[PDB]
């Protein structure tokens, strides 16, 4: 069920880094680690909290569909790529803060806690401010915790539509090539100590799927390529990429 494989270390070290990569077979129900510890302790989830968020309000019609319009408010914020309008897709392309806040808004924290539980997604806390709670309030998830969640939502195992769980599942979209397919959600959590890097999501092949989390230290924004340069070392050590 669990292996440890700390030759994945020399992928860390190499980079001056300290983290964990997660790995789960899927045809035959194996997990994969570096570091058994750190791939069980709990971190906010920051943007990879943009999954969940986006199921929820499918569901609710608070989005209707991946084509509708959210348009830039007129704020000029530090991030440049935010200052322009967006939709589901180019919003979590771009991990577009304010469209999703606005969302958590709309939802309300009786409907956000409800589903939650229902999901069984990391501790269930929704302590703090309804729109910011996942940057800096009570909630938390493992590495571990990532991938179960994951794996629902391969197998539309869900309690929300089938329709909506396609449509986040078609937004989550980063890579694809002869080779292999890769749906993902990136973050970045820099408001409570300590400062880390998130990358989760799977790689699909002809006959399998491999589900991936990996988490980072991350004190400069300097280092955020290696989130999935890390990741793709592990891949290819293991076969599963060429
Ligand atoms: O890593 C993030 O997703 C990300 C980034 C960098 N990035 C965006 C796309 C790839 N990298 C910057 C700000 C940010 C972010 O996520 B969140 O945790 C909210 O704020």
């Amino acid at each position: 069920e669990w292996q440890e494989n700390k030759s994945w270390n020399a992928h860390f070290t190499e980079h001056k880094s300290q983290g964990v990569v997660v790995l789960w077979n899927e045809n035959k129900q194996q997990g994969f680690t570096n570091n058994l510890k750190r791939a069980n302790q709990a971190f906010l989830p920051a943007s990879t909290f943009k999954i969940p968020n986006s199921l929820i309000a499918l569901d609710l019609g608070v989005v209707k569909d991946e084509h509708q319009v959210f348009k830039w408010d007129g704020q000029t914020r530090d991030i440049a790529t935010w200052n322009r309008d967006h939709n589901l897709i180019t919003a979590m392309k771009y991990s577009v803060v304010p469209v999703y806040q606005e969302f958590a808004r709309q939802i309300g924290e009786a409907r956000m806690s409800k589903m939650l539980h229902a999901f069984d997604y990391g501790n269930e806390d929704i302590s703090g401010n309804v729109d910011s709670f996942w940057l800096d309030g009570g909630i938390r998830i493992s590495a571990t915790e990532q991938i179960s969640f994951l794996r629902k939502l391969y197998h539309n195992k869900l309690h929300v539509s089938e329709r909506s769980q396609r449509i986040v599942k078609q937004a989550m979209l980063t890579e694809a090539n002869g080779d292999y397919i890769i749906r993902a959600k990136t973050g970045y959590s820099t408001r409570i100590e300590p400062k880390i890097g998130w990358w989760v999501g799977w790689v699909e092949l002809d006959d399998n799927v491999w589900f991936f989390a990996m988490n980072m230290d991350m004190p400069t924004s300097d280092g955020l390529g290696l989130r999935q340069a890390i990741t793709k070392e592990v891949l290819k050590q293991e076969k599963i990429i060429p």
